[PDB]
């Protein structure tokens, strides 16, 4: 196996897990191929000698496969998937392509919720991230091709799959749940913003992820997520 090694943006003080849900989607990857690879973090302000070389254009994640340099987490991604495959390494590729979309729009919905400051407006945005919410809610709860069989008498028709695209952890995961990561630390923290409870795909599919080391070993600490929206995160006024 050629070396593998991700490079990974670091946080405050400038060696931990940093905000950057790209790194930890590659690093999730990554561990769910079961190479062995390691993971370095950098402090952008105080770049090692070795990364200046690696990647003289300076970004971040980037990724040294034997003595390749990769740039672009989702071209990193579409590289992992092809190069790390079976029989030594499993497909993480989702088999229903509505897997791959559902869910995308919540993030930018959440930026533009936290970054408002226009009173007026919050009760707009707050819905319109619930909404997204929403629909990501509805898809986790629909069974997907691969599941025919009853249901209980109480969920009728409602799919108890543990993630997106079925019971394994896919690329849709690696790719969504460290952004759902932050949408909700963030928002309870800066917000007073809870996903509700009536949302029962949405956290059972948080649950189901918490509880599986390759999400909960890559995140970021809740005070470096709060600490990276600080100064972004609006106040109304």
């Amino acid at each position: 196996q050629p070396q593998v090694e991700l490079f990974v943006k670091a946080g405050s003080d400038g060696a931990k897990i940093g905000n950057d849900p790209f790194s930890q989607r590659l690093f999730m990857v990554l561990w769910l191929k079961g190479v062995t690879f390691n993971v370095t973090t950098v402090d952008t302000k105080r770049r090692t000698e070795t990364v200046q070389k690696l990647c003289p254009g300076g970004q971040l994640p980037f990724l040294l496969y034997g003595t390749e340099v990769h740039t672009d987490t989702n071209k990193i991604e579409e590289f992992l998937e092809a190069v790390l495959c079976p029989p030594r390494y499993p497909k993480l590729a989702a088999l229903n392509p509505e897997s791959n979309t559902a869910g995308l729009d919540i993030f930018a919905k959440f930026s533009a919720y936290i970054k408002n400051s226009n009173p007026a407006l919050n009760d707009n945005l707050e819905k319109g991230l619930l909404k997204a919410l929403k629909v990501l809610d509805n898809y986790l709860t629909s069974p997907l091709p691969e599941e025919v069989d009853e249901t209980s008498a109480e969920d009728e028709g409602v799919s108890q799959r543990k993630f997106l695209d079925g019971n394994e952890l896919t690329l849709a995961d690696c790719n969504l749940l460290p952004k759902l990561h932050i949408v909700q630390v963030v928002c309870k923290k800066y917000r007073g913003f809870t996903i509700p409870e009536a949302f029962r795909g949405v956290h059972r599919y948080l649950s189901n992820a918490y509880a599986r080391e390759e999400f909960a070993s890559t995140c970021p600490d809740d005070e470096e997520i709060e600490l990276a929206y600080e100064q972004v995160a609006k106040a109304l006024k």
